[PDB]
This record gives structure tokens, C-alpha cells and sequence, in this order.
């Protein structure tokens, strides 16, 4: 699982 | 699972 | 301005 | 402005 922001 | 913002 | 998710 | 994940 991941939780990301670019 | 993700959650994720670009 | 702004982009999100949660 | 912003870009973001929870």
C-alpha cells in the first residue's frame, strides 16, 4: 500500500 | 491500496 | 490553488 | 498552492 504526492 | 495526489 | 486526496 | 495526500 502506498499514500503519495508530487 | 493508494491514495495519491499529482 | 490545490490539488488533494485523502 | 498545495498538493497533498492523507
Amino acid at each position: 500500500s502506498s499514500t503519495s504526492a508530487a
